[PDB]
């Protein structure tokens, strides 16, 4: 009911509710906890936070299937076929729509800031602050400093742990807030050269990008197909008939196999594809260039 | 289920409720949070309202499709196709298009008020200051005027406080309105010098508008059916078979493919247009330029 | 579903509340407050009253065609076609559609009066107070009287701001009301003057006006329709067939273009219109004089 | 969905809900607030009375249509051809049915009584208050007249101001009363001399009633689709078609126009009608008049 | 939707409801406000009961059509035709339909019994008063007699004005239940005098009345229909064509007219009817007269 | 929709409650508010007890038709056709169904107690009394003796006075109980000796009491349809045909009409009914007498 539920929404006002339990729970396991010790809370900072990151990156590399074409491209090309400058611009495609995700994490988590007070309390000149006297023993600094992000500082230093939880906190929003800025030009730059250096338009880029979906979603659904019928005739070969629903049976009417096609034009037909053209008429995959080439 | 919900609302009452709820947890991590300390304040004040313009800004470049239009022009046109004063009135029509989002969010932070105090606390003369008994340590001035939008000021400086918060807030509606009224006013002479200064009517720019709206929606659906049957063509090729739906196998049967169009012909109806005339009769995209070319 | 739920309702309770929660959001954001110190807080009520005015002014210039027609006419019939009267009659009918809604802002801020307590506090002769003993240093005599707006009067003055405040809120809604009065008697004189200065009677104003909602409305549609299939004819010639709807196909059906018009004819229809008469029949548009004219 | 609502309502409780808070926000902006001064309270009373009533009247004189065919006749007849008889039973009929709604607003603002109370606080004789012992300044016995009806008496004066609240309060609701009653009898004095003095009986003017209802019913819905038609002929000697729906197609089946009506034969069925009779026959209307005169 | 919520009703619950929050907002500006003061609350009493009730009666007397016949009768018929007697039985029946708000109004208000407490307080004999020690200075008698409705009386008084208050209280209700007492003899004796003194029987008399009835609304009805099929014919003498619904072109095409009927017809059958009969059978209207007369 | 409600139930938990919110509004306006004073209190209670009683009584006599019946014999017979004893009983039967209500709301008084003890105060006598040491000035005696159900007495004699209004509200229901067994016992007796002095049986009573109960419905339908085609041929003579429904249609083409009954035939069905025989066989109304006569 994963689907359906998806596609087709059972009452709302339940599903953010059971949303917010299930967001309370798993939020809860994952709350940020600081640590109120020097030497120890950037550590913690810095996994709980570039953790999350690098797992989100790693996930957005998995996820890509362009990793898979590059590292097949490598695999079976095995020659350098695909140069390293459309080497270096398929891992940038790639390297962009995974750090999609752990840059969005660490932004939000800068402008929380709490990972930030929690990882440079420690760091804080003790001579800086103000607001009032100046209480420090020099033995204790840093760990009285420390200890500032769990509210646990003495009451007599209220008031130094609200100023140096302002400035961390302003630096945690201020890195977070350029940080998205650098990603937005970073984004916008990435654009516009993509559009510059591409040798075709960007109509034509529209086009092939709306091929590459139809091509992908064409072709999962008919291997599927495909793969169906041909078990069915594995099936019915083992038993002597195959158990096929109605929509099955169509399958197995409408669509027949012989066999299943060879190992060398799976090959041809998989790797990273560079827009070749035969004889001034664009192809648009390896699969169109293989289908042209018969 | 986001198109079905956006298109056919299920049940506005909750739904306004969890926008509420996701409008709570996207606020809070936004929230404007003032580092009450000088020289640091108008830092966070310029970056957490200049950082959200320049990427409303950045975004309103990125979507409208005419920077890529001209993009294209500048790219394979190469050689200054279109002028100097075509390329200014384009991006003219662009950059408006992209500030409409940057200044509505400043005039919003600017009405709001809390981003000029903040910014502008530590700058106000304390000299300046009435409704009370004149009190400020010369050399703590700019740290305990900075101190003033946190409401942590003194209670024997509780109205010298207010003072400068309603001054201050004062200054912001009023940079905030003035900004308004010439946007307003910059809006209205835009448009009008559209109108004066352009060479058809308004009527056939209206008819010109609502061609560029039924082309650009025309093609890009007949782009994404004319690459679905180039898919099925080479996914039928590679499998013997293509696993279409009904619509799909609809599509197959009214509208075949031969192949797909040359580079040169993708170029041809990519780029700026600038209305020229063909023997009289208007044209009005590259598109409708080169249909009338053949 | 923005034009389904204002057409058809989902449920008027939820949908009343998510309008007070967005007023409530929109009305905190432009809420009056007041600077309350002198020579600053009638700049405060200019800017935060006037820049709405001029705001909603200038939007009913814009939505307003006529203004465009007339801009049309002085542009491209360029001679003074139209005469210095016609054009003042236009000029006068734009300028009160326009000027509808800042009067109505005006008025509205003038009966809420706290625009004019606050822009003429400190303008208070504080010799003309009564029901109390005057208490008014004249050195701080227009701080604190600007001060009263905020209810920050001291305690020893707060019937002194009870009197300031009753008397201007009085002078404000006085201006409110004489506004209004003066505005209704203005709404009718240029009425009647419209009627008896028109040629034709009212009645055939009337079907004037009904002719012209009918033309505009006819005519935005065959324009749409005429550029869809314009658009279709070009996008056919790019890839060979459009993938079109079921009503768009009977569109392409019923429907054909060999091509569009010239802008001569476009400049034709355009611009503003001061009823001719062809023959003794009436010509109520420049379409209807141009189609007559054939 | 304004018509639709209104001829078919959605959920009525919510409806009077969201017509409670709307009527709580406008009411609020036009409540009655009362200057406790002297000579500037009968001015608040008089503006913010009688320019809701010069509002209504003005208003009932603009919807009334009688209005703008008394103008038509002195504007196109030209030369009294109505004489100042006929011009003075259509006068009292259209200040009539314009005066409905200020005697209403005023009505319900004396029975309210709160502007008679704040009117005339000023004017009441200190000498004649009773149920106390007379204090009163006589050099600021008007000041604290006039502070009355804001509850701002002294407490040795509450007795005092119930006595003078109650008096005026007396006064006002007496002045509504004796209002509504000799505008009751002013109604029904003016239907018994209308029926006293019509030529036509009363069965007949309720038949003329009907008539002119149908006759204005009728002619505006066929001028409507009469312009309808006549602005596809003249779209569609634009562009070659016409867009239109399928209603709009069958009124282009059924009703063809070769051209409209003269403006003479427009003025002829336009301004006042005083119940002519040709050859014995009544004729109803300029309109019934002018087609019997062909 | 006044008549659909009126015959088919949503949902009861809310609308009596709205219709008790309408009756608190109404009911408040009609609520009787005593003056407590000598020689004035009797007059406020008077006022504030008796003009409603000459309001209701006035609208008792539009509202009857058979003031409307008998204003034709001495309008037209103009020498007496009926004479003192036929007019004086059609008065009474004219009066008693409009006099039974009035009475109903007077009725209510004398068992609400606060008009009356409130009319006579000042007129209460002070020496008559029991139930305490007579507290009365003769010179302040008359006020201190009508400040008690108010419950404005000292508490040394207010045994005293309870007792006025239980005796002017007992003295209205007794007026009230007397006069609702002699109005039920009195609509007994003249149901009784008018079954008595008229010439047809009851039974005939109850045909007669729904012989009234049907006439009216078939005439009504029809002078409807009648009167828009002429105005279909004038507005088609006019454009050429009506625009007419469905159920407008049934009526087209049943019912013709070629003209419509003298003013000496209309005459004819309006006004009183009293009854006669052609040749031994009856008439039961001048229209029946009328159409027997042919 | 009061006999749609009527017949067919809207939410009668909502209707249940407005009818208590009326019954709340109406029984307050007639809620007994006793008079505590002596010779004044028995008349009230005379007043509010036999005064809707008196009033319920004129109803019943109203809307009972045998009246009519009887008032037409005395009429137009005019000769004692129906002799003293058929008189007689003909108004024994109109004064029993009258007085069903007015005995019902005397017993319902009588029940409640509350006009007893008002009206019998002031009558009890003071030495009769116990529970407590006698209290009573003789020169007060009445008056403090009247004043005893409104919880007026001293708290000195609040045993007195709860004596009183025992031993006087058991006189009320004592009163009341015996009226309703002694109007039980009548009515038994009453029905009795209908039944044994009854020329014809029970049996044909009944049939009979069927009998006029579907000659009256059908006659008062029968008579509203020929009424109704009557009207239809007089409107029809107007105006040339007649606005019907589809209902009044089929009317008109189910029965015709040429003419109305004459006076003396109306004169005949109509009147008291004292059961003849034609011949042997039974009449059982004058209509009945009538069409046999025929």
């Amino acid at each position: 009911s994963l689907f359906f539920k998806s596609k087709d929404v059972m009452i709302f006002n339940g599903l953010v509710a059971l949303g917010t339990v299930g967001s309370q729970e798993l939020f809860s396991v994952v709350a940020f906890h600081c640590p109120c010790s020097p030497a120890r809370n950037y550590l913690y900072g810095l996994a709980a936070i570039g953790v999350p990151a690098l797992v989100l990156f790693i996930i957005g590399i998995i996820l890509n299937n362009h990793t898979w074409n590059l590292v097949a491209e490598c695999q079976h090309r095995r020659t350098k076929n695909c140069s390293a400058a459309p080497t270096f611009l398929l891992l940038s495609s790639i390297l962009g729509r995974a750090a999609v995700a752990p840059v969005t994490w660490s932004v939000i988590s800068l402008l929380r800031g709490e990972a930030y007070v929690c990882a440079l309390s420690e760091f804080v000149d003790p001579s800086s602050l103000t607001a009032r006297e100046e209480h420090f023993p020099s033995a204790h600094a840093t760990e009285i400093l420390a200890r500032f992000p769990c509210k646990e500082n003495p009451d007599n230093l209220s008031d130094f742990r609200e100023e140096v939880s302002r400035r961390l906190r302003y630096e945690s929003q201020l890195f977070g807030w350029l940080l998205i800025g650098v990603v937005a030009i970073l984004v916008f730059l990435t654009k516009c050269l993509k559009h510059y250096c591409s040798p075709l338009s960007y109509r034509q880029e529209a086009y092939w990008a709306q091929y590459r979906a139809n091509e992908d979603q064409l072709f999962q659904r008919t291997a599927e197909v495909h793969s169906r019928v041909l078990a069915a005739n594995n099936v019915r070969r083992f038993f002597g008939f195959v158990a096929l629903n109605k929509d099955d049976e169509e399958l197995i009417a409408n669509f027949p196999v012989e066999g299943t096609q060879p190992r060398p034009q799976w090959n041809a037909i998989t790797g990273v594809y560079l827009y070749r053209e035969n004889q001034g008429l664009p192809l648009y995959s390896r699969l169109h260039k293989w289908a042209q080439g018969l």
